[PDB]
């Protein structure tokens, strides 16, 4: 049977070619985990279709309702039977899904827009000239509002009542509030997407600070699912091999353009 | 009843306290790990005996005999029941033994003697007057045995014929042999024992170069164990909680004598 593969589109992990309008199936994209499900498929021997996420959302867990959304919600309701994308191995989501060691390495940080007077966390939740947000429906949300040290819970009870909401739907909103805030917004997203957006025209954003923790993103597969053994085993396999670092540097800085 | 934790006397992980002579059972050691075994042991709900692991290894198959040693081998052959340790999440390693997601996150680097003309693996490998190893039985000694690029295999093919042997039983010997050498040895350990060195006295040493690969540390059950769930949700709780990061900065920084 084909796996049905979940996936987000999210540059430089999952993208459409240039001239995807004349291909078809997983042809379609590119990016470092359409490279990685192709590998993984390789390594665990299983033929794929990648699908992308019908509500364009990570995972988050509705609180009245208590029913996952996005790809995590794919998994839990077998809507999908592996999800390959930048999805955050967290704790509340390794309760209803399965993670596969991580794959890549990241943590919080802070985009600017070039020159505006923030050099850490600690100076945002200092003042209220510049607002700031993050992604809805994910991790580093759940973050914010779980976090009990100090500057991390300030900077929560900011961003929960603001208004207007200072929450973005995906990544590319947050990041084009941040270019056209003429530096009156600062976005919260994972080191990885900052990074990679720095060395992207116009060139007008970049990363400060250090991160403000340390994590990883995992392929995951549905609560007691035959694939789990496989496909972690494949991942260490993979990292122990150079590939995943190849890979990094083909989509990150092989591809900069600043 | 009582759960036996394998672990290694690796500072800043776990060390004898000055008077653990006159102290009983756990109270003689002092560490990240030992701070790190108590938590886990309070939210998994367990008691436990901290033990040094025999061998004074981390762990690796012998060739022939195909027996593991080190921590590793206690898991597999049963002698312990959970590892606490700066143990590396490795595809040869969870073939046997299971790990919970990483508790710190790594890589390999290179440590000199300040002011040695070395300034990354490249530097090492292209030159013969300065010699260079690393430890015995562990994931580092493997990653360059295994190594397909360039640059690591050629390291390797040095490494491995080099006379006297470049390779060390501890970490504690190596950095000694580095300080000892005058600059004619470089030493390749984890990034997270050469940033500890760096600040101590006699503040000789230097980490140089990026990290050669990205891994993990993991709480090592043996397979199909019972702890295993409880103790991976535990980690995953304590990361988010900011814990792991508090003890850290207690263990590098805080204490730090440069
Ligand atoms: C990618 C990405 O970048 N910033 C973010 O918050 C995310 C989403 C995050 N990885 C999640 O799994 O929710
Ligand atoms: C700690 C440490 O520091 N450098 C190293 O090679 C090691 C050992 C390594 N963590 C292992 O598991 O073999
Ligand atoms: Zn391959
Ligand atoms: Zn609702
Ligand atoms: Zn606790």
């Amino acid at each position: 049977k084909t796996v049905v593969v979940t996936t987000i589109l999210e540059s430089p992990y999952v993208m459409m070619k240039k001239n995807h309008e004349m291909l078809e199936g997983n042809e379609r994209y590119e990016g470092y985990c359409v490279d990685l499900a192709a590998e993984i498929a390789k390594h665990c021997g299983f033929k794929y279709k990648l699908t992308i996420v019908g509500d364009g959302k990570y995972g988050a867990r509705d609180a009245d309702t208590k029913i996952w959304n996005g790809m995590v919600g794919e998994l839990v309701y077998g809507k999908a039977d592996i999800a390959i994308a930048p999805l955050t191995i967290t704790l509340v989501r390794e309760e209803v899904i399965d993670f596969s060691k991580p794959f890549m390495s990241l943590g919080i940080s802070i985009m600017i827009k070039k020159g505006t007077p923030i050099e850490s966390a600690e100076d945002l939740s200092k003042q209220t000239e510049i607002a700031y947000g993050t992604l809805d429906s994910g991790s580093t949300k759940e973050f914010f509002r779980r976090s009990k040290i100090a500057v991390f819970d300030k900077m929560w009870t900011y961003m929960r009542s603001a208004e207007p909401s200072v929450f973005v739907r995906t990544t590319a909103e947050g990041v084009a509030r941040v270019r056209k805030s003429k530096g009156k917004y600062a976005y919260l997203l994972e080191s990885t997407m900052n990074e990679y957006i720095e060395q992207r025209k116009p060139c007008d954003t970049m990363k400060v600070g250090g991160n403000l923790d340390s994590k990883g993103y995992g392929i995951a597969t549905p609560k007691g699912s035959s694939l789990g053994n496989a496909v972690n085993l494949a991942v260490l396999k993979l990292n122990e091999q150079g590939l995943l670092d190849k890979l990094k540097n083909k989509w990150w800085y092989d591809k900069g353009e600043c």
